[PDB]
C-alpha cells in the first residue's frame, strides 16, 4: 500500500524529518497515468525505504501554492521538511529508482 498525505497531514508529516516521496498527481491528469503504475511498483520495489505518499493537489491545496505545482504530475522527495530533489514529468521506473537510491541512502 502506498501511502496518502493531505493537507493537514501533509506539512506536518514532511517537516518532522522523514524519508518521504509526495507524489504529487490527479484524477483528471492526462500524462500522470503514464507513470502510475510504476509509482505503485515503485512502492514494491525498495518499499521498506520509500514511503511514496498520495496527495491530491485537486482536494488539498494549500501545499501546491507554496511550491507552486504548475504541471502534475510532480514527485518531490522531502528528508526532513526540505524538498531535496524535485523531478516532473514522466520519468520511468528505472530512472526513479537510480534518482531514490542516492537520497534515500
Amino acid at each position: 500500500a502506498t501511502m496518502t498525505l493531505t493537507d493537514a497531514n501533509f506539512q506536518q508529516a514532511i517537516q518532522g524529518d522523514k524519508p518521504v516521496l509526495v507524489d504529487f498527481w490527479a484524477a483528471w491528469c492526462g500524462p500522470c497515468r503514464m507513470m502510475a503504475p510504476v509509482l505503485e511498483e515503485f512502492a514494491e520495489a525498495h518499499a521498506d525505504k520509500v514511503t511514496v505518499a498520495k496527495l491530491n493537489v485537486d482536494e488539498n491545496p494549500e501545499t501546491t501554492s507554496q511550491f507552486g505545482i504548475m504541471s502534475i504530475p510532480t514527485l518531490i522527495l522531502f528528508k526532513g521538511g526540505r524538498p531535496v530533489k524535485q523531478l516532473i514529468g514522466y520519468q520511468p521506473k528505472e530512472q526513479l529508482e537510480a534518482q531514490l537510491a542516492d537520497v534515500l541512502q
